[PDB]
C-alpha cells in the first residue's frame, strides 16, 4: 500500500502542473492576448493613410 | 518491569511532541497559509493594470 502511494506520487511529480503558477500566467497571457489584438488593429490602419494624400 | 517502564520513559521523551504547542503552532499556520494564498492572489493581477494605458 505505501508502495502504491509512492509510485501515485511519482506519476503526479512527474506530470501534474504547478497551477498556482498558471494562475498568474494565465492572466497575463489573457492582458497579452488583448495587447497583441490592439496592435494588430493598429496595425491594419497604417496603409489606408495613403488615401489622406489624394 | 521497572527498567522497561524506563526505557519506554525515555523513548517517548526522546520522540514524543509537544501537541499543546502544536496546536498553537497549527492554528497559526492555518493563518498563514491563507494570508498567503490571498497574498499571492492579490500579486497574480498587478501587471494586468497595464491594459487600463491602452
Amino acid at each position: 500500500g505505501k508502495l502504491q502511494d509512492s509510485l501515485d506520487a511519482g506519476v503526479g511529480n512527474l506530470v501534474d502542473a504547478d497551477l498556482a503558477k498558471e494562475s498568474a500566467k494565465l492572466q497575463s497571457l489573457q492582458t497579452k492576448q488583448q495587447l497583441g489584438v490592439q496592435a494588430l488593429s493598429i496595425a491594419n490602419q497604417t496603409p489606408q493613410t495613403i488615401l489622406s494624400l489624394f
